[PDB]
């Protein structure tokens, strides 16, 4: 519970708690749980918010998306899942959450838990909010969430700038009439879709038909709101951008950040950004655009324009009358401008490029399916029945390589990771890569250039040691790896776990492209308790009862 | 030569030729003829416009481009073409010129003709102006003419608006720093670069040093001028635009057609645009810009604005100012709007779907190299030492499978053809679609979609019959294949002659993407001249005589 955060005072929080407070370390007491129970559920011919009826989607307690999940920092957040599918299994990752010491609540499938199984099945997810901000949570049974089984995360904390209103949350996201596992087939030999939607905060008008509503929002006129931006998407990379109004950046993903004004913004799969709004231009309505860059390289829709509708209130209705002008090419990549308020800094002019620090992401045309992705030559896969965390507690090590265990033992040190995207291959694709466990500081990529040119780099230490910067770089949970170059990333390994990093594409992780990070393998076992431990075996033990029972196949990495 | 051709009455030509002759099948007997040599040297280490030094180019007379071709309807026109290149033969096709009973001057290597050896080979090309209007011509040896093998042709008749100024050719075309063999090569096992730059009528700035020049064309205020714009591109399509100004269509390829005012205009590899621009805004400095749609489906450069300064006589000089808006993304499609003066009716209703008039393209990645195109299951392999003319003049119909004949018997008839693009491939590219020796009715495609979307369409008579125009459709020599979609076309069997039809996309070409129609053969050996088959034998004889002492492989499919 806050005591002192006010709209001229959002830097303050609590005694000993505020803007500056070292979260990753120090968390309030607050005694409080805020409790949510997740009925998921299987629907045949659905009618969606743009009028069209789609065959078949899971959701959470009957509607597009989850509960809001809200709480203040230092609260527990407590969600028992009760899985009403026919057939899936589910498993909710709550994303942006670091789960310090916590593992088991990571709801990575096949890693930290089985499935739960159909048909009544439940577990009880509880994890401390030890960090503020705006997160989001998701299946990651396959591409499961890509059906509905998605929600929004808002932890209240303190803030880089005071703001008079706090509008919420605002998920943007890719929409499809076909479903997920129609897609992932799809998808394993065919490059993917343009969506045929793009739903803003779970709306949007048919391009079509002109069926469905444009998302509205009213703004408080000569008010500073705080907007919460994510992209929910499979696939989609979104530019935004308000006509008339810059958006000033207080977070990026769950990192607050010094103020940083800007006239659009790139969001990858799985980002966040914060910003606030200052309604201090002509009362009137105004087109919040979402738009595409990167020439097609991360995504497109076959809505040409999709938008929402800023209202201030007291104008008239209707639709805004001015298009605006386009937005500059982000060209599929996030800004490495923004700088955390609470800082870190690492040594960057030590670094060496080894096998045991690269991670060669690479697409390989020569198997069945068509699209496989490899990292340092596996595709991952993973085991519903026989998670990572089995072998933890009954001490067998015999990891099978589709695990793509990579095992750090380093105790609270920085660990550097050069990713490389498939230079040496017939075509480069960005990726959004996405850390589990950690925020990562991004101390580098290659040379910003157009995503579709198909320039290619590798790390050269003459050039781009230079390039590097390790003075309170830009610090979150997921980046762009650049098309046909590399990333150079650094996480502390202060959280003992089996942690997955992988790219946040839907079509992509299906397809292999993840590692697992067992971090501290030895520190974790002592870690579990009796309780989570007790639990996994339950859940564990009905997964492996039902499966034999599942009229379909695995067809894709479980991921 | 005209007698009557005036800027107030350009519709007239001379006695009984005029804007609305069928030019098809009458022609000026003006007894003139205007010739050329064409000297190809092989240069080392040359300085191009924008400053760059390139390891090798391949010139005609010591320039940039050859010269330029002008001449008026009716004339014939001459060329000597000496090879004094190194390694390479060489063959110089008249790309838009149909070549009428004079298939043996078409300059198609491996088809029409053998190459013309190097160290000093030389052959004369000889034929009749029978179409008026702006052409070019380039090698057809494998991908030579990326090296500078390349010019253009103005011939010079009546035109379907009034205007004052003819400003002559405007040649846009993409630029590598890179060798052709050297393109062709990395294209054979990798997605194709975007262009170093573009340069627009011989010469660019360079956007990393600011060297070079931008085109500068002056406009006298008041004038309606005449502009012949070509893309001599080996890949990248343009949008053009001129900030300010709209441009009046009155030819498209080598067809005028009624005036047709539009802002911007989609050229293919290949196509070439006859506008008329009034000079009627404010005296100025006003960009021309060059820019890419179909989110890079269909190219891009590394120049992000390349660009030509169009200028008011009497303005002061230096840089436009007005960096204008984004033209409409023209999505990798050339305009069906276009309508010919001179018509022509066929019926549309009839057409049904068979193997024999169906030429279903195909990216095979599953042999060597990686990137191979079929046409009806066959990369085309032409034989530079045994020309599909051989085979004629020798009575053999053993045609190989590889030289992907369709033999068409038809006697003067509209023969209809319907061109599949790999709907049920992974992945689908534009392809600018050239027919030598014929203009094509353009009768339909496959709906107008995003170029990146994937969206695959199968012809269907339910739906697309009514979709095909046969009522005076667009008639050129150059059209687009829709990504993932279809392209019916038209072609009177008017012209005897062995007739390559094919992807203008060089590195798609060199790759296997052609067919050769092989017309009414029976015809074709009876009107070959002696003249014209003893020098055809006499090339073969020396080209014969060279191709063992080369010392490089032919690597791709010799066009
Ligand atoms: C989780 O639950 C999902 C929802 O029931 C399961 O997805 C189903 O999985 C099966 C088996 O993989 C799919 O069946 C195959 O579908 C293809 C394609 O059929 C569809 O599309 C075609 C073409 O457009 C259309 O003609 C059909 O009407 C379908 O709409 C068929 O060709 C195969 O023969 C086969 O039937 C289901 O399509 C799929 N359903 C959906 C809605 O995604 C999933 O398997 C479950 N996962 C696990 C691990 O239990
Ligand atoms: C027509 O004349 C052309 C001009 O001489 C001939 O092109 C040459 O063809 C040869 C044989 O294929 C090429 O040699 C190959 O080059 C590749 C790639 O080398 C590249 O990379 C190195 C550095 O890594 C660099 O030094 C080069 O510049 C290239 O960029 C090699 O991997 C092969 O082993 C082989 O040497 C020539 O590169 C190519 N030259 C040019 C300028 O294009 C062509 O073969 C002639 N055609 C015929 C049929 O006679
Ligand atoms: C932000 O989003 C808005 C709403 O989607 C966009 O407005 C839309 O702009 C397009 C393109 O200019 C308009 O479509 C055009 O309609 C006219 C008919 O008047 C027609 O000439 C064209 O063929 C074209 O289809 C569309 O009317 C308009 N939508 C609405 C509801 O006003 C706007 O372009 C977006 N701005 C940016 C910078 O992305
Ligand atoms: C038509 O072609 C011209 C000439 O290439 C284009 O003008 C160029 O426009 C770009 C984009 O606005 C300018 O680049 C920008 O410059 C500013 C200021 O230096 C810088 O802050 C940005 O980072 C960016 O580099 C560029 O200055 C300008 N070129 C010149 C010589 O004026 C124009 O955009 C083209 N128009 C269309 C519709 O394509
Ligand atoms: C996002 O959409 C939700 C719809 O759920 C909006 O939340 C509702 O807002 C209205 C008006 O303030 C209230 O009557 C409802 O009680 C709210 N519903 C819920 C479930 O919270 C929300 O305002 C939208 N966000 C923005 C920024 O416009
Ligand atoms: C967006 O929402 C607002 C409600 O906040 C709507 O604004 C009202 O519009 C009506 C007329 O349409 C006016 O009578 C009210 O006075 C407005 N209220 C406020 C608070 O300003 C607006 O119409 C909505 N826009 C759309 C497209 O539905
Ligand atoms: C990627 O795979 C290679 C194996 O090809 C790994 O390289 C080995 O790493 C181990 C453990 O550090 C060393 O003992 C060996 O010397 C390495 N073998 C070779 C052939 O170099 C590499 O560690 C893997 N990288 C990651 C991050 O998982
Ligand atoms: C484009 O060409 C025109 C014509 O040569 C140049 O126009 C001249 O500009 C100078 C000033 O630089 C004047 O003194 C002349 O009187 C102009 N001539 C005419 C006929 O208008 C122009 O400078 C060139 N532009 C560029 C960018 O080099
Ligand atoms: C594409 O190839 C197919 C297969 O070789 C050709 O189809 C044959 O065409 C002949 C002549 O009409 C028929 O007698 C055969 O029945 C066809 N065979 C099959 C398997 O259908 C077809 O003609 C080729 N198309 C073109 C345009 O060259
Ligand atoms: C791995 O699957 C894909 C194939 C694609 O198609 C190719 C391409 O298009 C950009 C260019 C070159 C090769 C491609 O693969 C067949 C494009 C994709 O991006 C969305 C893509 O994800
Ligand atoms: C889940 O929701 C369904 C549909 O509303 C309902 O019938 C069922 O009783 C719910 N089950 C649980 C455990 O909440
Ligand atoms: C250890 O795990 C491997 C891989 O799953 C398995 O085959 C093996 O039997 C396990 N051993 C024990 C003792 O559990
Ligand atoms: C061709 O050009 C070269 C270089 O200019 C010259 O030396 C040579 O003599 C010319 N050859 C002929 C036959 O024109
Ligand atoms: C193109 O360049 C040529 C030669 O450099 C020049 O003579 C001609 O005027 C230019 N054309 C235009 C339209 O500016
Ligand atoms: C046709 O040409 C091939 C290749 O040169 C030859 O082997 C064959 O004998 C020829 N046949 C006839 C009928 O001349
Ligand atoms: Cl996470
Ligand atoms: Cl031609
Ligand atoms: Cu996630
Ligand atoms: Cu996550
Ligand atoms: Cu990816
Ligand atoms: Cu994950
Ligand atoms: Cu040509
Ligand atoms: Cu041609
Ligand atoms: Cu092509
Ligand atoms: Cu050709």
């Amino acid at each position: 519970e806050p005591t002192c955060n006010t709209p001229s005072n959002r830097a303050c929080w609590s005694d000993g708690f505020d803007i500056n407070t070292d979260y990753e370390v120090s968390t309030p007491d607050t005694g409080v749980t805020q409790s949510y129970v997740f009925n998921l559920t299987e629907v045949d011919n659905w009618m969606g918010p743009d009028g069209v009826v789609k065959e078949k989607v899971m959701l959470i307690n009957g509607n597009i998306m989850g509960p809001n999940i809200v709480a203040n920092w230092g609260d527990t957040v407590e969600v028992t899942v009760i899985n009403n599918l026919v057939t899936n299994g589910t498993s909710i990752h709550w994303h942006g959450i670091h789960q310090k010491d916590t593992n088991l609540h990571d709801g990575a499938n096949g890693v930290t838990e089985c499935p739960i199984p159909p048909k009544g099945g439940q577990r009880t997810y509880r994890w401390r909010a030890r960090q503020y901000g705006t997160s989001w949570y998701h299946s990651h049974f396959s591409a499961q969430y890509g059906n509905g089984v998605v929600g929004t995360i808002q932890i209240n904390g303190p803030a880089s700038l005071p703001y008079d209103i706090d509008l919420g949350v605002f998920p943007i996201t890719d929409y499809y009439y076909r479903a997920a596992d129609d897609l992932v087939h799809f998808t394993q030999n065919n490059a993917p879709p343009f969506s045929d939607n793009v739903l803003i905060n779970g709306t949007a008008v048919n391009p079509n038909t002109g069926e469905g509503q444009y998302a509205n929002v009213t703004l408080t006129p000569g008010k500073r709101h705080r907007l919460r931006i994510l992209n929910t998407s499979t696939e989609n990379h979104f530019q935004v951008s308000l006509v008339n109004h810059t958006m000033t950046v207080i977070a990026a993903d769950m990192v607050p950040v010094n103020a940083m004004t800007v006239d659009s913004l790139f969001l990858a799969v799985g980002q966040r950004y914060d910003v606030v709004i200052d309604a201090s231009r002509a009362p009137d309505n105004y087109w919040f655009n979402v738009t595409f860059g990167g020439q097609a390289a991360c995504g497109g829709s076959l809505n040409p324009h999709p938008a929402a509708i800023f209202h201030y209130a007291g104008a008239p209705g209707g639709l805004p009358t001015d298009e605006g002008t386009p937005p500059v090419d982000h060209q599929c990549l996030d800004t490495l401008d923004v700088r955390p308020v609470v800082p870190r800094s690492v040594p960057v002019n030590s670094f060496v490029k080894r096998p045991d620090n690269t991670l060669p992401v690479a697409l390989d045309l020569t198997g069945t399916p068509l699209f496989v992705w490899k990292v340092n030559g596996s595709d991952i896969n993973v085991d519903w029945g026989k998670p990572i965390i089995d072998y933890i507690l009954t001490g067998n090590t015999s990891y099978p390589v589709s695990d793509n265990i990579v095992q750090v033992d380093a105790v609270d040190q920085w660990t550097y990771w050069l990713i490389e995207n498939d230079p040496e291959g017939p075509f480069s694709l960005p990726h959004p890569m996405h850390l589990h466990g950690h925020d990562f500081l991004v101390l580098g990529r290659s040379p910003d250039v157009p995503a579709a040119s198909q320039q290619r780099f590798v790390f050269d230490p003459a050039v781009d040691l230079a390039r590097l910067n390790g003075d309170n770089p830009p610090r979150r949970d997921t980046t762009m790896l650049p098309a046909g170059g590399w990333l150079l990333l650094a996480f502390r390994t202060d959280n003992p776990g089996a942690w997955l990093f992988h790219c946040h594409i839907a079509w992509h992780v299906s397809g292999g492209l993840s590692v697992d990070f067992l971090e501290r393998p030895a520190d974790l076992r002592q870690r579990i308790s009796q309780e989570d431990e007790d639990d996994f075996n339950r859940v564990c033990d009905e997964w492996r009862a039902y499966w034999p029972t599942n009229p379909y196949p695995k067809i894709d990495s479980g991921l």
